[PDB]
DNA sequence: TTTAATAACCCGGTTATTTTT
DNA sequence: AAAAATAACCGGGTTATTAAA
C-alpha cells in the first residue's frame, strides 16, 4: 500500500521523469517552480477541484507541442492481509484487476488535443497492467477514483496531504511542534511536504528525500531516510565543508562573502564538528547524496609509557576515514630546556618532514575529499598572507600571537582585513578545500 | 544629531508613554499589535499620506473619550560638526528657535473635538520651548514639516525608514546579509525595525533595543546597546525574543530539561521561556544584556573545587566565587582537604564530594541571597540532586547498583539513554523538588 | 582475563600563581 | 615591576596503554 513511484511525462517542466516515493515524502530544492509543479501534478492526478477546470495552454510542456500528457501513479499494492486501506482499494476497484495474484496497480492520467476548442480534457484509467487499462466509470461529475482518495492542500477514504511551506509567519517552536506532529500522529500517514526551514526537519524517519535541481529539464534525486540537530541545516545543501572549530568558520565566512557571497544559494554549507571527528557525519551525508568535504590539521601525540616516541594522530584520523591501516610511530628527542616556544618549534619541523615523507598518501587523501594541512590553520595562513599579518598585529611573530587566543585574535584579523586579501587566501594552493565547496 | 525621545499620550493603545529612543531603533516583543501601533504613531507624526486622512474613531485611546492626543518628539538639535541636519532644521524654522543656545527642539502633534463629524483635525506645532509653541506654517496641502522629513515604509531631506516584518519571503542568508547592511554600513541612519526573526540581530551594535511587554499597559523597556560579539549574539539573539531566560552550562541539561518541559508545560516557549546554552561556567558575558532589557536571567550552577598551583593540599573555592563575581562581592578564603597520594579515582571523587556538602551546609547563610536572586547553586553537580529526585528510577534503567558513577563516564551518551526511557510521573517527580526550583521560575508556577 | 581509569590530544572559556626579563 | 606562560578547573569528543578486580 506504500506508494512505489510516479511517472510524469509531458507536464509543465518535465520531459520524462520517474520519481520513486514512499509514504511520508519530503520535497526540497533550489527552484520553487518545480516544487509547485510537483504538487500541482499530484493535484491534477488526485484532486477533482483542480481537475474539473482541465488543462490550459500553459499546462503542457513549455507552451506548445508534445500533445500527450501522462501522469502515472504506481502503488505497489501486494498482499497486506486484512488491511484497512488495501481491502478498501480491493473493494472499490472490483473488476479492473486482471488477476487475483497481481501485486501492482496503476492509475494513469492521459491528456490530448489541446488545440481543439482550447481545452485540455483529462482521462483517468485504472489498471493492474500497462496494457488493457480500464477506464474509471462515473455517472456525473464524480469518478470512481474519488471514492478511494481524498486530497487536503495546505498553503499559508485514503487521505493524502500536500503541504507547501508552513514556516511562513509561525514561531520556531511551533515548527518544532509541527515537526513532531508530522511523524508521531497516524493521521499524517501520506504527505508530500515542501519546506525551507530546518526546524521542521529535526526528527525524521523512513522518508523519501526528493531533491529538485535548477536545470531546465529538472531531474529529481530520490533517497530513503532511515535512522542530528547540526545536520538539519545541512540537509538542504549538496556540498558541505566539514571544519573543526569556530576560528576556521569566522575566517571562511569573511573570505566567502568577499569572493563569492551567494555560495549558500548555490548549495554550499559550512558545518562544525566541534573537535576532530568526522566519521559520525560522513556516514549520514554519504547515505543522502550530499558531498562532504573534510578539512583537518596534522597533529602529533605523545605515547603513554614511552618517552620520546610520538604517534601520528592526524594522519591516522584520515586513514580511519578510508578504512585503512594505521602507520608506525616516530622518535623525537627533546631536552629539558624551555618548553614554551622551542618545543613547538621542534614539533613543527618534525611534522613538515612527516608531511613531505607521506606526500603520495596525502595525494590519495586528496583524491577523496579529505584535505590535511601541513601543521595547522595558522601556519598555512601564514604561508599566504604573512606579509599582511605583521601590519595588523604590529608584531614580528603573528602565528605565536594567534596561538595565545585562537578566536579573539582571529576576529581582530577578520575585523581589519582588506578586500584583495581574501582572494590571496582563496586562490592559494593549500586552501583548495574552499574551491571544492563553491564548485568552480 | 540624534533622536532623543517620543512622548505618546492618548493614541490607540497608549495612555502615557515617554519612550527614550536613540537612532537605529530595534523593536521586538510578543505584542505585535503594539509594534504595529508604534510604527503607525510614527506615520501619523511624520508621514503625509497617513496624516491627510486624520484620526478615525478607532484611534481615540480605546474607542471613546480621550479628547487631546499629544504626540511630542524631541531631537535635541546639538551636534552640527560635519552633519548639516542641524543647519537644515534651524534654517527651515524662523521663530520656533527663540534662542540660539537652546539644546532641545519639540515637534508636537495635537487633536481635539473627537465627536464632531468623525474627524480628528490634526494640528502640528513647532517650538524650542514647551510652552508657547508656534504653529507649523503651510500654504496649501504642504506643511513646513513636509519639506524637512521623508518617511519610507517597508512591509511585504531627512530620511526615516520604517521596516515591518522583513523576514516574510526572505531567505535566511539574506536575513544575515540584511542585518549586515542594517548595522555595519552607514546607509540607513534613522530607522525603526520591527521583526520576529533571530537572524536579523546577529551583527548589531550601537543600537537602541525596545522590548514591548506582553501586558495590556503596553509599556516598553528601551536599552542603549553597545559592544567576540558574534559568539555573544548567536546565543543571545534567540534569547532576546524571550521574556524569561534559563542559563545552563551544558548540553546534558538541555536534553534533560527539554523532556521535562515538554511533559509538564509543553507550551512554555509560547509564554516567554527560553533555555540558553553557555558552554561553560561564564555567565557574566550574558547577564549584562538581559537585565537592562527586562529579561529575568535565571542561572543554575554547580559547586566546584580546584587545587591551587603553588601550595599542595589547599583548595580554591570556585563554586561560590563564581556566584559572588556576579554580585561583585569579595572572594572567600581557602580550605584544607587532606588527600594522600595512594587514594586516587573513585575514592578521591567521593572524598571531594563529601567536602562539597561540608562547604555548602557551612555556608547556608551565603546561599540565601544567592537563591533570593536568580542564581542557583547545586549540592555537588546536576547528577546528585537528580539522584535525590528520580534515584529509584535511575537504578531501574541502567541495571546498575551505583548509577551516578555510571553516568559520569558517559555524560550525553547515557543522558540520551536516560531521557528516551522516562515515564510520565518521573518528569513531575523531578519538576517538584526544591533543588529544581530554577525550572519553576522559568515558567512562573 | 577482561575491564574501567586515566595519559595524551582536539574544539571553546576563566583566574590565580610562578617566571623571566 | 611588569607581562607572558602554566596549572587547573569548566562545557563537549577519541584512541590506547595501564592498573585492577
Ligand atoms: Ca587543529
Ligand atoms: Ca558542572
Amino acid at each position: 500500500m506504500k506508494f512505489s513511484n510516479i511517472t510524469i511525462k509531458n507536464f509543465r517542466n518535465f520531459e520524462k521523469v520517474n520519481i520513486n516515493l514512499d509514504n511520508k515524502n519530503v520535497i526540497f530544492g533550489m527552484n520553487d517552480i518545480g516544487k509547485t509543479n510537483f504538487l500541482y501534478a499530484l493535484r491534477f492526478l488526485l484532486d477533482k477541484e483542480i481537475r474539473k477546470f482541465g488543462f490550459n495552454k500553459s499546462d503542457y510542456h513549455k507552451h506548445d507541442t508534445s500533445k500527450k500528457i501522462e501522469i502515472i501513479l504506481t502503488l505497489d499494492l501486494s498482499n497486506y492481509e486484512k488491511d484497512e486501506d488495501t481491502k478498501k482499494l480491493i473493494s472499490v476497484v472490483k473488476g479492473a484487476r486482471t488477476s487475483a495474484n497481481a501485486d501492482v496497480f496503476y492509475i494513469a492520467l492521459e491528456s490530448k488535443y489541446d488545440d481543439k476548442e482550447l481545452y485540455g480534457n483529462i482521462i483517468l484509467k485504472w489498471g493492474s497492467e500497462l496494457d488493457n487499462l480500464i477506464d474509471i466509470p462515473g455517472r456525473g461529475n464524480i469518478n470512481a477514483l474519488d471514492n478511494v482518495f481524498k486530497v487536503i492542500y495546505i498553503n499559508p477514504k485514503i487521505v493524502i496531504y500536500l503541504i507547501e511551506e508552513p514556516e511562513i509567519s509561525l514561531h520556531r517552536s511551533m515548527q518544532i511542534a509541527l515537526s513532531k506532529q508530522l511523524f508521531e500522529q497516524s493521521t499524517y500517514k501520506y504527505f508530500f511536504l515542501s519546506t525551507h526551514s530546518p526546524e521542521l526537519l529535526y526528527e525524521m524517519d523512513n522518508t523519501r528525500l526528493i531533491r529538485v535541481h535548477s536545470t531546465e529539464k529538472v531531474v529529481c534525486s530520490s533517497h530513503m531516510y532511515n535512522v542530528n540537530k547540526a545536520l538539519s541545516s545541512a540537509l538542504f545543501a549538496e556540498r558541505v565543508l566539514l571544519i573543526e572549530g569556530p576560528s576556521e568558520k569566522i575566517l571562511f565566512e569573511k573570505v566567502l562573502d568577499e569572493v563569492e557571497p551567494e555560495y549558500e544559494l548555490n548549495g554550499g554549507f559550512l558545518l562544525e564538528v566541534g573537535g576532530t571527528y568526522f566519521n559520525h557525519y560522513v556516514c549520514t551525508l554519504n547515505d543522502l547524496g550530499i558531498t562532504h568535504i573534510i578539512k583537518t590539521d596534522n597533529d602529533l601525540k605523545s605515547k603513554k609509557g614511552k618517552k620520546g616516541v610520538y604517534e601520528l594522530l592526524g594522519l591516522n584520523r584520515c586513514l580511519n576515514l578510508l578504512g585503512r591501516e594505521n602507520l608506525d610511530e616516530i622518535t623525537i628527542d627533546i631536552p629539558e630546556d624551555i618548553k614554551g616556544k622551542k618545543k613547538k618549534e621542534r614539533l613543527n619541523e618534525r611534522k613538515k618532514e612527516i608531511f613531505k615523507q607521506y606526500k603520495n598518501e596525502v595525494g590519495e587523501f586528496l583524491g577523496e575529499r579529505i584535505y590535511l594541512s601541513e601543521i595547522d590553520l595558522e601556519n598555512d595562513l601564514y604561508s599566504a598572507i604573512g606579509e599582511s599579518m605583521k601590519r595588523i598585529f604590529e608584531n614580528e611573530d603573528p602565528v605565536h600571537y594567534l596561538q595565545k587566543s585562537k578566536l579573539f585574535n582571529m576576529v581582530e584579523l577578520v575585523n581589519n582585513l582588506s578586500t584583495k586579501d581574501c582572494f590571496d587566501v582563496f586562490e592559494h594552493e593549500k586552501f583548495a578545500c574552499l574551491k571544492e565547496l563553491v564548485g568552480s
